[PDB]
């Protein structure tokens, strides 16, 4: 009977995440798996995630910014004092990997942003925060509910539980490794993650074939779906920097990889490799490198094509450049290639393969044109999109926009604000004050100063630290004190804000009797 | 053979911890266990902690403060980036329960000023900036050895490594999670680390008999020599503020335990407890229990023996007072109570019983006194000594150094500079600017802003986040840039600060070839 | 507005928290505390707790087994190849503090069994557990779901989610490190944690209080209550072996404290004390105790007191004795004192500080009387109750028993089997087969082999090893592989067991498309 039994409860099951998925969530996610499918990967207990409640908030925030055309901005939170005070003012909380790089690593051994430390580094850092909003707001909440209610206008109502976005890295390796991934960031209260184009462990990026990534995306979306939580998805992509990629295989990468046009040239390794063999320090080896490339003659086919047509006595070029230009939008290398000859009449020249590097990488034309061309693909199975950008360029921000917006009108971006550029000396105090709010008028509905919390931390404590050690205990109260006291620092008050009277009433709760 | 070949190296090992325990680091200590038994708790391989080398900086650092008769202070560090920037100035890291109570617990809930967070809470606080040390001392080597002798003289010498003293609260538990509690300790590279004379579960604090606690650095001492380390223990004593003891058991805790005078009233818990039978809310309890103390007269016996004197027709009180005194210096109750008697000749009334605590916790007179009492005990078995102050007060700081002094003319004190007291509103600058230097001349050589890290956090990231949330970019540009630059903030320079170069010729150093 | 908004809100999450305190659950538990104040405790985010759904399995089957008179065994499980084979089997799983202390400290040091282990050393252990039960429950549902309706009947439906108990030990320090290490237990998929009688960091057993440890069974449900879940709490208690007591403090100690009769004689401490001053060894010390003990004639009070009747010319005795007896039930000592002189008419002497040991204990005295006294107190805030027995007694057993069921005859009980007692040589065959069945018509509801999971795999690992040094791959096959495949273990079939399928279909899922 229990089989009977058994299956029912499947079959309700499936019908049940099916009607979730035609949530107004939903409405820009697409499931290339079934219901059938993820409800088969489940078990028989339904265990119920806290930070799903979180993430329906920030969908919610989210949500109302695309529509207003309005942003909300935060940066990078390192510990939890500091997601303490951030909450006041800011309504969600971003968890940086460049910063837990440099502070909080699960093996304790620091490093420069690579992501070698172990995958629940970040995940950890979420635990970390979210463990003490919670408490900061049990602590709050008790306060105010033993206080009159004639009298709690007047007590505070921070709301400490604002959303978490944390940095997913590259999925910290495989499709697997993805979704693990995933789950330890549903497990430990995080509203949103995100994830890049770049390939594992390289660190001039080296990026990898569209389909890889959409594939992350959407392994991405499996386990959130399992798990049953609305987690948000964030595709970021770093093609506006990128210089290699690691396969000729995605169809669509075909535009962006460098060929060679030299075929009188040796294809590189024989030569560095021979030059390993045959002496060559290091530098000659780069010397040679750098020979061997400025003779190469590189172009993206398209140009190579292009160039050939133009120095052809063939009359009538436009119209050539054109007809190629046109009928081979979409089409494979292999494919043009074809098209090219049938039009110019010969063959041209273009080897992608005797660029490769020593670990054997492509020859990849980064850019905006990249950004958007892959960001575009992206679109389908990610909340927002992100551009990684270098520097703060509104011109590049809107192209960047609008280039994305045509496919997808409502798509939702999010855009990291320049820690490195120098802001102060490098736009006027307008261009400064409204530089989100512009951006938030394309559509980039999250922004975050990434390394925004180590800086702050530092400068503090070289400033103190320095008088301390000239001044002694006057330091601290002419830097620390007055201004704690004089601006109204919650921890001002030492034990209350450490959760003193909570603990207190709790024992004579029980003590009480 | 391997008999013979295996005692002569018990034998061997032992001669070497002895030539050891006679180095001049040890000329204060005094081991109440042998060699022998220390080196039969060794394995057979031995392990070499390089905290060691920490230690013996401090040993090192603090003894040329005591002779030259001034102090080194810090302060509670919470982080990598914080043990950076204070390096440069500091000469020593402090790490506090307080602090990792409240941004550190293993567990990731967190809590006000209890030790209920795990064992390894703070040590694992120790190996966080412990190998953040090593690792900016690799950074910063390599950079320098990769640089013309020539011109290294203008390249940084910031020395990380600053040896670390940790707090290592009550012991977390008995005389065996002391010893691990160590162990943790100096596997994680603590240079020193503290422990207090409190009941572990109590928090008006509830003090430890003498003994235990003697017991505790003991076993303290017992792992360093096990482990072969030079650990600084470090003794601090809860008695200006206490005002319970645990058990009457130790002879010399007399002198300070409270008894009733009051032969006509009930003792206390039963009337508690009957209370708690019938009815008698919470409150009731308490004001049964303010009135029963009000009524019992408490006081030491040593003043109540002498009230007994003031109000006898007897004749020649101060001869009497004095015998009294003078005679029981140093004796047990049972015995004063005998003087007494023989003295007076009466039966003075005294039970240090009636006034226990719910939890059966005695009533004991906490200050001053108290402390130079058991300070003076603990002595032996300590490297310094503190008596944890309430307030920034030079003349209590006088007295206790000074009575410390009387038994032992060369012991070394630290103290902990309030971080509550309002030190700007409370005392001229120039009281303000030398307070350190003063208390260092009573030998105070070690000293230190327990909260200090927490409050310059704070403190930056409301005034951040603030202004961020009212001026975008334009805050972290005038807030946080500028100052980076304008102060030269490690930090400032991003990545390099982070390892870069570093990992870069490493690969250069493999992939190099 | 959200004044009026936020009240309500606590309001009603009152009247929810009150009538889930309605439940069959409660029924004989004892909440000295509030709805009110539990509801102050908590936050604004309702986390549910999946453990919770596990307790309510564990309350349902251990209210069956009652009602039935049977019982329910399990042992001591060491990881999670093991927690798989039990489940075919055994309905609970247990997690001892023992076993952890030999295989699984956060800080990875081994130890004695002594909780000076970190805290979370055990919840951890749970979470260990608990993570692969549901693991195992994904694995098999995926498994039997894909597969033809028609055809399931015959895959596995092996039920991996067995409710688990766990180890609690003292509370691993006071009343908020109780509740802590409840909230750890209750997040890591705990159905029921036991808490002890003995003090912390003692180990002959040294007690504690009535009150204190009622007080923690209490904590322990203030927290369930709070997070909202049904934990079972079970109280085991140190009596059938204590040998001390902490404080005179608890009114129903009294009965049991052993004091002194020879009011000739000196309090042991200074003697002790002295001989510490004044040489005597070690030895010489004990030597000097086990004198001082021998003389100084100590027994129970109520036996003085008796003893004392029966040496007098008093006629009349047993009316005497009587009377004492039977007026006295339940008073403190020093009442008990009174009504002994107005009976007797002389002052029996009786002193139970002189014998008090080095720490400042109380001379006990354990055993199934003193059990039952407990016990019958704690009863009415714990669900079972375990007089942990140092050997199988059927009869220590039935009194035990009989002794609780008096006041409650409701209770239900734990029993540990003695993993030491030599049962092949020391019991009938069916003596041996039917010692749970058994002791389960007593009313031993939960019943099991603490080290049973130490022992099968030492034993187990000694055979393999051995024969494997001796025949190479011969022992594998012989002892290792036959058996394995002659009796059917899951683990036979290597990847499929480890999740091989599972994984598979998932990628094939995503990767699909």
């Amino acid at each position: 009977s229990y089989i009977e039994e058994e299956d029912q409860r499947y079959w309700d099951e499936v019908a049940a995440v099916k009607n979730w998925w035609k949530d107004s969530r939903w409405r820009y996610t697409k499931r290339p798996f079934t219901a059938e499918q993820i409800v088969a990967k489940r078990g028989n207990l339904k265990i119920e995630y806290p930070s799903n409640v979180q993430a329906k908030k920030l969908w919610g925030i989210l949500e109302r910014n695309f529509k207003n055309k309005e942003a909300s901005f935060t940066y990078g939170c390192l510990d939890p004092t500091m997601v303490t005070q951030m909450a006041k003012y800011l309504d969600t909380v971003y968890v940086s990997g460049w910063q837990s790089s440099s502070t909080a690593s699960s093996t304790d051994e620091p490093s420069p942003d690579l992501a070698d430390y172990p995958m629940n580094t970040v995940p950890n850092k979420v635990n970390h925060l979210w463990m003490a909003q919670l408490f900061h707001d049990r602590k709050q909440r008790e306060e105010r509910m033993t206080t009159p209610k004639d009298q709690r206008h007047k007590v505070a109502n921070v709301d400490y539980l604002r959303p978490i976005i944390a940095d997913a890295d590259t999925g910290h390796g495989g499709l697997t490794a993805v979704m693990k991934l995933t789950k330890l960031f549903v497990e430990r209260g995080a509203a949103g993650i995100h994830i890049e184009d770049q390939a594992p462990g390289t660190k001039g990026k080296v990026l990898v074939p569209i389909s890889e990534h959409i594939n992350r995306l959407v392994a991405i979306r499996a386990q959130a779906d399992i798990m049953g939580t609305d987690l948000l998805a964030i595709a970021r992509t770093d093609s506006e920097a990128a210089t290699l990629i690691t396969s000729t295989i995605d169809h669509r990468d075909h535009p962006f990889i460098i060929g060679s046009t030299n075929p009188d040239i040796q294809p590189l390794n024989d030569l560095m490799v021979m030059a390993e063999q045959a002496g060559k320090n290091g530098a000659e080896l780069q010397a040679i490198e750098d020979e061997w490339l400025a003779k190469a003659g590189l172009k993206l086919f398209n140009d190579a094509v292009v160039d050939a047509i133009n120095n052809s006595p063939l009359p009538n070029k436009k119209a050539a450049i054109e007809k190629y230009l046109t009928q081979s939008k979409g089409k494979s290398n292999l494919e043009a290639r074809a098209i090219a000859k049938e039009i110019a009449g010969t063959d041209i020249y273009f080897d992608w393969e005797a660029p490769r590097t020593r670990e054997g990488y492509y020859r990849y034309q980064g850019g905006t044109q990249c950004a958007i061309n892959r960001a575009v693909a992206y679109a389908p199975f990610a909340d927002l999109i992100w551009m990684e950008s270098k520097l703060p360029d509104y011109k590049q921000a809107k192209e960047f926009a609008d280039g994305v917006h045509a496919v997808w009108p409502e798509q939702k971006l999010a855009y990291n604000l320049s820690p490195s550029f120098n802001w102060k000396k490098a736009m006027p105090r307008d261009e400064q004050e409204t530089y989100i709010k512009r951006l938030g008028a394309l559509g980039y509905a999250w922004q975050f100063i990434t390394l925004a919390g180590l800086h702050t931390t530092a400068l503090i404590s070289d400033t103190f630290a320095k008088a301390y050690a000239k001044q002694g205990m006057r330091a601290y109260g002419e830097l620390v004190q007055e201004p704690e006291m004089a601006n109204g620092v919650d921890v001002v008050t030492h034990q209350k804000w450490s959760g003193a009277n909570y603990v207190d009433n709790m024992l004579k709760m029980i003590t009480g009797g």
